[PDB]
């Protein structure tokens, strides 16, 4: 009940992913399998919806079967009732859809090996920051967050469930220069989900119609995703997930951290950012 977390090869994670990490050495991956990667609210449950979509052919009605975590397995996932990730595995079909959130080093070698496919989201680290608090406070197996100010400071020593962010946005880019890797920025998909929707189809080898896409960038919309009970998490015990405290589908915007930083918070990050983002070509947006 909100235990600390457990650290393995460096990396921060929850109690039970941890655990998770054994039975995990078992896996064996498929070449038609399809990774999605990404640091916890960059957008991976946006970029899941899209490629369920493509995978289903469009059709709403086979995304409805079940929800998005039990169509998209979690590679490391494990709670006390609920199944496993890699339970929940056995039962999916190829081609495969696969999330994850591990760095590199944590990454099932198996993985690389197989030459699977990665979509990559990255987001902006002030807006992941405040979208990360929020979903510390509602989701219950986190440890406590305790108050912004210091959650943030944590956040800077990536001492939070998966580490460092900065981390995790450079490695999986360095890795996109030797390896198949779609790297996309949350902020673009913001800015035209219609232009990112057809780069993935491209990599995913896939050719929709017209109809089709356009179909798809509403219902991958925020606002359809908040409604959609198959995408939201509230289908999850509330002893689990209390979107009374708040919901998974939050905000879904470019800039709303400026509501949240303070402007001595602004600063210090600013100049920590520059410091780690150093000898690093990876360009961010913070807004529109
Ligand atoms: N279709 C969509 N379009 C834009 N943002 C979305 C989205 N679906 C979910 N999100 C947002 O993405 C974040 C969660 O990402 P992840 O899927 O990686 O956990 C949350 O951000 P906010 O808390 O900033 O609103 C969530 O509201």
């Amino acid at each position: 009940s909100r235990p600390p977390l457990e650290y393995v090869k460096g990396v921060p994670l929850i109690k039970y992913f941890a655990e998770a990490l054994g039975p995990l050495q078992s896996f064996q991956a498929r070449p038609d399998d399809l990774l999605i990667s990404t640091y916890p609210k960059s957008g991976t449950t946006w970029v899941s919806q899209i490629l369920d979509m493509i995978y289903q052919g469009g059709d709403l009605e086979k995304c409805h079967r079940a929800p998005i975590f039990m169509r998209v397995p979690f590679l490391e996932f494990k709670a006390p009732g609920i199944p496993s990730g890699m339970e929940t595995l056995k039962d999916t079909p190829a081609p495969r859809l696969l999330k994850t959130h591990l760095p590199l080093a944590l990454l099932p070698q198996t993985l690389l090996d197989q030459k699977v496919k990665v979509v990559y989201v990255a987001r902006n680290a002030k807006d992941v920051a405040v979208s990360y608090y929020h979903f510390y406070h509602m989701a219950k197996v986190h440890p406590e967050p305790g108050t912004w100010d210091s959650f943030l400071e944590k956040f800077m020593v990536g001492e939070v469930s998966y580490g460092s962010w900065y981390q995790h946005v450079q490695e999986w880019w360095e890795l996109s220069r030797t390896h198949p890797v779609l790297y996309l920025f949350y902020e673009d998909m913001k800015e035209n989900p219609k232009r990112e929707i057809q780069k993935i189809l491209e990599f995913v080898g896939r050719s929709l119609p017209e109809e089709t896409v356009d179909f798809m960038v509403q219902h991958t919309s925020f606002k359809e995703m908040k409604k959609n009970p198959m995408t939201n998490y509230t289908t999850v015990p509330q002893e689990f997930m209390d979107h009374s405290i708040s919901p998974f589908m939050r905000k879904g915007m470019a800039g709303d951290w400026k509501t949240t930083f303070t402007v001595a918070q602004n600063e210090r990050f600013d100049a920590d950012y520059a410091e780690k983002m150093a000898g690093c070509s990876l360009s961010f947006r913070s807004e529109l």
